[PDB]
């Protein structure tokens, strides 16, 4: 049995009640393998310097990703990410946990389809991150349209190759409570209870973090990767 | 503007942060319209007369719906129904409800998702009467993903699309199909249904160890009561 | 109750039973509400400013229309904005016609879910006008996709801000005939008896109205709206 | 070049543009293949006796189908099936037009659209050899807005490929779902039908108030004509 | 490395390429795990006791099975199943070739989606056997329809709790070369030429096997398995 | 009865099983009407000049299609195509086989509903060539999507005017046995048996004639059609 953390990076704007059902399923399926033993689980929100339109500082993401785990067990926030001054890659980000683990548990992505086919967005990864992602750490894509995800793993010759390394789980429960519709709730005030954690629910209204100017950050802005990816 | 309870009959077996999250859904949009005012949420557990398949028993359904509502300002839940003897008509609850009430009055809507909406097409599960006065008597909020399903539905329907004033739809934009059925299949198989559930309700069915291959059996076999009643 | 006058600007190139059959659900929908009373229809072809693709000269289009609602004891042809030199945003024949009753019914837009929708093509529609369209007249919108309607005014702020005044109105009688349909068939050779009114359809016919050359019009040319807000 | 007659046999209940598009599709695809001329098109409203829930008169219905062809140069309406005390099979009909025209010969062939072609499956409803005679004597002129699934049908029945030269699947492009179903249903609730049949028709249908609640409530708990009779 | 014989029951009322080619997929599927080595495949026709509705001689279908894999390395026809007098279970059929091996390779079921499916079918398979044939055996579940299989998998408890033992194998190269329609075929007199191998097609020929008689065969007769569980 | 030479223009990049089918249901099809008498099949496989993404030699896809009609009673492989050292553009071909003929059947071009499609991809075709080809031989198109395929006919003027010509055939048993996917099977060492005539099976192993260095062939290249049209 190999000791596995699962690693997933992701903007957190806002977390939410299907963020932390990613990792409860990604552990169920690997513990269940037999092969695997899920040790941790680590969220660690991307930082400002992503330039990602409508993301809110890092500082009210953490925070946020830290309520909503603070009675988590296994799960935690990791914030060495977001306090960087320059947006780091994922592989970057993927290393220096691995590396940080042996001052030994293997550490995976864990992502959805959305992350893994955003692969085939030109210049948006660079093709080395791609293969070393994959065959150097491997990514566990949880996901509501497994046969996509299977399709776009059979259709990339990179992939297919290190598949043994790239873990597809199956959402059943149809769980679409995205950070979008999160923020175009709140926006219309109206009430997004039950989609998030009570502790940042409470948050995010006792401060109204989200709104019409927030979504326009960085709006007319690209994105990081594809800026650094182009220039 | 009227003030108006919203009445969810309903099995929740398990309730889950779906149905907690249909109130939430339907007070926002009859708040939302200008002409009304939502002041209360009432979650009425079904009798274990009902005889649903895999239904455990009715007072482990309570707690869980009291436990889920314990940091609810506006919905609670109530007990009436479930310690009926014989099964009771949906129509009836609503009407003990508005009896009651009426003790300026604040009038109850039938809360329900499009599942309950298109049952009524089953042969002998509503005695159509019931249909008709709780349309018109009442109304209904019903909540879905699937709101042209719905909307054709009413349509298809001479009494619905009669009463369709008092038929409201309202689109779940956010969906999140967190079923008690596939619950109670998670929990069959040692899955963690955190996040799905609120907290408390998870460690209450984790204590008990509620649910099971063998609860799941309950009343394998036998008929449905309104299906059982209505056929008699 | 509430006096409204149902206003459709459209290109009718040719109008056909569906326009018309737009009309009477529209009525039959806010007559039904019982907070509403239709006291009338007005059918405001656009004018060859336009420069949309294939259409033929305004005439032939207010003449039609006048044929098809020479027969109807509600809806009626307004030709104002077909008469002016320049292309009129439709935000301003709204304006033009309720101002004309303030000398009260309130005048709302009848449209399809296309038009809806077209409120996001780039450069289309002045944000402004959209607000404003929404917020001081309104718009029914007459459509088979309910549910893309609903999606649609949902995606969007202002929409679901103003959706008090947006109303969408379901066709269960999914029925078709676009004009484009209708000209195809023409240029064809094939019947388009009890598509379009008798009386339009024997125009039609007497003036050999639609053809491969009539379709090429403008072609090349930018539609005016899009000309404008870029240009 | 084979000269053609094209004979729709239907409930007419009521006749709607869209039965009168059935017919100039039809023609203009027989036409435009090159090798039939469309002489002529036959409606024909099935009597009394075929019993179908909701049917009204049959002396009604052809008077709408007449007014709805007044104006027709080359439709016309044959009223011998609507004055038949025993409802009459489809292939007796095509039988007692081929035979008429009998008195360089035109060729009947049945109107129809994928509905009345799919229910040769319904158990029952069609005598299999009168499917047999109808693909290989007569012939189908199949109209829909769904040609792969009418070609499917055909595909999956050894009898209809066997005779798939006889029955001709016309696409319909411009979609049309004016079904007499929804034309009742709006009537019934007092929608305008105004453009969806002539005007004649519709003036006709208001002024004896035609279909309403009871006029659908006719024949309910009948057993189909056909339906009865084969399972004798 | 495990080793693995992938045993096929079914009618083979033909066999067709498609069944050969199920072969061939489960087999790279397996060795691909790099923790399998698939050593044989054996098909096994089913007897003549079946009664299935359309079903010829199992002679007929025995020798085509061999002129099928004729040119197969590893690929072979067993006829013990259908010499038998009673049709036989298809649990009976696997623990019959797993003690003929222990005479060490474990035998596992190979199978399209149909098959898994028909788990469901009412009287059709003893739950008894559906436990021990995906607890004690294993099975590979070859079909284009993925995500159902898994769907279906989700939602059996049985087949769940044992999912390790089952494995759904895409094919990416969709088939669905049917012997049902290949029996259409022949009776229409249609061409099966590359859709079957050439000396099955010969046979057929030769024979005239197919036809509506044939098709006639069992008709009204009530399926092995359902007589044999209901009475 | 018309006699007919079907014609089938393609890279054959390799032959499959499928192409094959192609000709017998094209057949079945033709003669099944009563009114067509199918004496000639031809496969002509594309010239190295058309300068596809990943075509090899055209000698050896000549050699390939060989191998798989050397045992067909009507299908031969035409060679004139593989020979030209500018690429010929189909309408070319089509009057080579036809003249070459008058030396009376006609020739027909048989493809599938990719082929037809394309007709519509900007610069692909020459819209006389579109013309004529439909006007002066005709179009046997075999697909599994064949209302889309008839939608695609009804959406232009010129196919529906010589809709007579253009035959749509309906593949009842699915197969997409694509050349992009067994090449993309291949260099993933998978089994493409079944899929393809053994012949051209082991021809393809005994050479390694795809990989990932023949995929790279022509990579940026601008295919002859649209370079030719576009200059
Ligand atoms: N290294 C690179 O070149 C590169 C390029 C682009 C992005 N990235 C990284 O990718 C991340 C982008 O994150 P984001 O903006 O989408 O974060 P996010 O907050 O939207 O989502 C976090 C994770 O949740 C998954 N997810 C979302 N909805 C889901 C659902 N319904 N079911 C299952 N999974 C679901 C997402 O796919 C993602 O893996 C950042 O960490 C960024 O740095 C890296
Ligand atoms: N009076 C009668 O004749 C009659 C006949 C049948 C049923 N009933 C009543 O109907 C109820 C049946 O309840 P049940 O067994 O389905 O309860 P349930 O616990 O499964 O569901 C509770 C409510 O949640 C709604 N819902 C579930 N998933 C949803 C989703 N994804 N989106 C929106 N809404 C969703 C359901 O429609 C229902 O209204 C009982 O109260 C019963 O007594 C009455
Ligand atoms: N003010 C602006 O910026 C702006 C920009 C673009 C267009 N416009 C206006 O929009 C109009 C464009 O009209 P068009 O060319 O599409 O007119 P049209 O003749 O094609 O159609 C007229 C109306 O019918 C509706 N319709 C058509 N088929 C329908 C169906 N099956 N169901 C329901 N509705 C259906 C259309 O959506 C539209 O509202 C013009 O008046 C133009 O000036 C205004
Ligand atoms: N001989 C027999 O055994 C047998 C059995 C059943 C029915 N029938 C005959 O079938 C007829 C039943 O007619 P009905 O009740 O359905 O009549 P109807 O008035 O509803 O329909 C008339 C025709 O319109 C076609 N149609 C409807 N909607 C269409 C659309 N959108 N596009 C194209 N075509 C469309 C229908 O398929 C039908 O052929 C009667 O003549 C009856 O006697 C005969
Ligand atoms: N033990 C029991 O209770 C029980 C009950 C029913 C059936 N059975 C067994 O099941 C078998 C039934 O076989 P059949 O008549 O369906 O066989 P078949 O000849 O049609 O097919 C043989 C195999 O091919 C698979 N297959 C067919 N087309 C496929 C495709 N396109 N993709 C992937 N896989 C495909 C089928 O699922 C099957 O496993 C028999 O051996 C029977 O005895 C056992
Ligand atoms: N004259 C011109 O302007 C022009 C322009 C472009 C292409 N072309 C010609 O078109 C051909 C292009 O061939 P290709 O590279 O696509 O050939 P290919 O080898 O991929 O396939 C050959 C044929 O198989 C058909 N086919 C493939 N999969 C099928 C399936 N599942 N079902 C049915 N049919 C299927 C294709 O549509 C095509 O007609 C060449 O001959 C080329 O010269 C001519
Ligand atoms: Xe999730
Ligand atoms: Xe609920
Ligand atoms: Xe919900
Ligand atoms: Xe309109
Ligand atoms: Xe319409
Ligand atoms: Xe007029
Ligand atoms: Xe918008
Ligand atoms: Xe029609
Ligand atoms: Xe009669
Ligand atoms: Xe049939
Ligand atoms: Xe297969
Ligand atoms: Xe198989
Ligand atoms: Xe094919
Ligand atoms: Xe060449
Ligand atoms: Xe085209």
């Amino acid at each position: 049995k190999t000791e596995v953390v699962l690693l997933a990076c992701g903007s957190f704007n806002p977390i939410t009640n299907m963020h932390l059902r990613l990792f409860e399923l990604a552990k169920d399926y690997m513990n269940g393998t037999g092969r695997y033993t899920v040790v941790k689980g680590i969220i660690s929100p991307v930082g400002d310097a992503y330039k990602k339109k409508g993301l809110i500082p890092a500082y009210h993401r953490v925070i946020m990703a830290e309520l909503a785990t603070k009675n988590s067990k296994w799960v935690e926030v990791d914030t060495w990410e977001s306090l960087q001054k320059e947006w780091k890659e994922t592989l970057k980000v993927l290393r220096h946990h691995q590396e940080k683990l042996e001052a030994v548990p293997k550490v995976k992505l864990l992502c959805g389809a959305d992350l893994l086919e955003s692969f085939a967005v030109p210049n948006l990864w660079k093709s080395e991150d791609i293969t070393q992602i994959v065959a150097n750490y491997g990514l566990i894509c949880v996901t509501r349209a497994g046969n996509d995800a299977q399709k776009f793993i059979y259709e990339s010759d990179v992939l297919w190759k290190h598949r043994s390394n790239i873990h597809v789980v199956n959402e059943w429960i149809a769980n679409d409570i995205s950070s979008t519709k999160i923020r175009r709730a709140l926006r219309r005030g109206q009430s997004i209870r039950y989609l998030v954690p009570d502790l940042v629910q409470e948050y995010i209204e006792k401060h109204n973090l989200y709104s019409s100017e927030s979504e326009d950050r960085n709006a007319g802005v690209i994105l990081a990767p594809l800026q650094r990816n182009t220039a």
